[PDB]
């Protein structure tokens, strides 16, 4: 167990599959008692039940105070909680569509609701728990990792409203840390390329790989976790946003 | 009248007061048929009456489609609706995400402050692109602009003001994205990211404040004017190759943590 | 004549043709004497020679402190000198990192392009800047302002034009430090990044460029580059800033 | 001894101090063979002896491209060469673009510190990118990886250090593009900016000075150490799918003008 996890707990949201299962299966490799908080919970108790002892699943509404306070007090019986990984993660509408209609107003607000908000009311919720815990010898209480996405420098056709809500997460993250700085909890967010998530788990994937220069592929789940570790044990990175997307650069299409 | 102008209508969401007067005010005088969409109907419906048969107060609540769709149906009796700029103004909500005592932030404070700035941005873009795309384009291919307004806080924000700068984050990533979607439309797609403005709410934190302000201001060693805002936004809405951009209007400033 | 502009003059390097030329014939048109300091001489000449009296034409090397000073003494002949555009053009040294033989890029050709974008721009910058802080501030407290070119690949910068990409970031980079340090002079600093423009070379396939520009689906006209020029020339608050102008193009590698 | 690092070798530039020194020690403890490229002959030797066989010393000019193919030939009797760290920096000295005399900053001043950081990086990459490119392939397609320093200086430039700005900016715009070039040879290439790091220049800054450094830094409210830069950059070699980025470190720090 690496020193910086002595002791302690961590959530990931969305933690039952994709990025958010690697993250969860890295910090509970490196020591960290882990709380898988997600919706599917026939996936998130298989894996919290494969890890054994220091991971728990609990069924986890991040846009619901009492839910996401719920998977606090879960995490708290883990041991301290220091850190979260924001990855909850999961159709494409143009602005002004083909036969001239406006954008549906609700696929907009859902898409903020979830990726924005979400991000939002885990980050408050998760920060004032590792407010109130004891520092560690060099001042620092613990540490969030938020996800964005490339979406929020390059949007695409049809993804306004995604490109809208990762934006907000990317300039969320210096605020935030500033924000923290007296509590010592660093903020820092993961933009990730175009990853190998379950929906895409041979032909179409060609398709996206070849906007992307090196490595030729979707990024893998384990890659993004091992980002998320960096970001959570480096103890001066702070406030910042770190593209992980095999230097892809999002086209229109 | 310009020649992008002749015919032409625009709408100014925070029309009544600010930057978005100092912009009504700017497209009137260039030419343009102007809705001033505010909730503001006093000093809306002055503006209104003070420049004439050319510009309208429509009482419009940026997050109401209803309230949208008359304002562009206003705009479309003055001219053509080819353009908007979507200034609405005022502060987000001060917390910090972890406050004094230790409690976090209110999610309505933040909620509230996504809805008015993001969402209110996304509402009025969506009804007026839809109304513009309609259009016939110009000889140019253009039928179009639109001008969003953000904040350098969705760059640099500051403490206690989360909500602020996550929502002028959000509409800083759209710009691009709108742009590439309106494309085919032919309607190009920037935003302003003030600075330090010269607006009566900011001037509402007394002179002290504001002196201090002042002094994190490279050059002009001030807050920036309405007019200013005004001349940047007749720019985007005028000069054929700037799509997708977001122009820093701040005096070289750059916000500090508090 | 815009009052800016009255009794002022302005020097544009690159400016006997392209982005450099069309900005120099709207700053004229707007009411400034104009310097074209540039190296082509017969095309400088002749501009100089349409537009009249309140044009000139000096051969100026822009990595030359003499040549730019020349160019300079010309400028206040014209008027007080307050205004800069550093227009000139061209591409950088067009090889890999590591070439197909598997030999290295020539730094040779690197350096050429740095020293000729990146060094080129912060000599002219220095010397008209030195000159304009000793001018009269306006009634507002500026002097004058510079606006430097740059390119979207300093931010995109592409396969076989890492010269170029690079010494294009040094300029981008150089624009909010240049302006805090001349902020005590009242000396605005603010950059253009283009994209792909209509430039002479392209007047000679034009659609393979445009298909990666969302709108306008065309390359950005001379004249489009010097209203934007004109326009951080004039606002007074834009400062250490970049601006885009690319029809909402993002460079791909190749 | 790390996997990605198995019978390969290293190239620091500036390693024998401060930032360099401290990724010689990291990587050579992951277990690379490492290359101490720097003209600091004392400080170089010494470390590269009490280091042990696996640590060599050469004294490099990083503008000199025989100096540096040298570093080379030294790094392939260590292990196969795959990585380097361009760490080195120098000496410098504030001067503003217009002085107080009224006399502009010396050309020499600005093109020296652009040929150390500048070109002194480009000729370094790509003399080491390649020799990599000449190496076997892992299964995975990539034969080795890139770490360029930059500085947030390259995007918040000081009153005073216009040329350091420029030359960090260079690196920083540089990142993307060799990524690019690069990728068709499975070599990637990433960037630290540093904020304000505790290297041998500061060992002596009063304790007012170091406060009003730290009044800047949000947290943690300190220098960043060799070690950390260290650990990021061991993570920009070994993490496989970050390419073309250009990582801040710097405790979330935003310059000010001074
Ligand atoms: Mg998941
Ligand atoms: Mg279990
Ligand atoms: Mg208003
Ligand atoms: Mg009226
Ligand atoms: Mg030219
Ligand atoms: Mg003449
Ligand atoms: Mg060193
Ligand atoms: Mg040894």
């Amino acid at each position: 167990t690496i020193k910086q996890f002595e002791g302690a707990s961590a959530i990931v949201s969305g933690g039952a599959g994709g990025l958010g299962e690697a993250t969860v299966r890295r910090l509970h490799a490196d020591g960290l008692g882990v709380v898988i908080a997600d919706l599917a919970a026939e996936k998130g108790k298989a894996l919290a039940d494969e890890l054994g002892n220091r991971a728990e699943f609990v069924s986890t509404n991040v846009t619901s105070e009492d839910s996401v306070l719920a998977a606090i007090e879960a995490a708290n019986q883990l041991g301290r909680l220091r850190y979260a990984v924001v990855a909850h993660g999961g159709v494409a509408q143009r602005i002004v569509q083909r036969d001239g209609s406006p954008a549906d107003m609700g696929g907009f607000t859902k898409t903020i609701d979830l990726y924005l908000n979400g991000t939002y009311n885990v980050a408050r919720l998760v920060a004032a728990s590792i407010a109130a815990a004891e520092p560690r010898e060099n001042g620092e209480r613990g540490a969030l990792v938020l996800t964005a996405s490339i979406a929020g420098y390059e949007g695409q056709i049809g993804q306004t409203a995604y490109a809208a809500a990762k934006a907000g997460v990317i300039g969320l993250t210096i605020a935030a840390a500033r924000d923290l700085s007296s509590a010592g909890i660093r903020v820092n967010t993961i933009a990730p390329g175009t990853m190998k998530t379950p929906i895409m788990e041979e032909e179409a994937l060609a398709k996206f790989a070849a906007n992307i220069p090196f490595p030729k592929r979707l990024g893998t789940p384990d890659e993004f976790a091992d980002a998320a570790a960096f970001l959570l044990t480096n103890g001066y990175i702070n406030g910042e946003v770190m593209r992980l997307d095999g230097a892809q650069r999002f086209t229109p299409k």
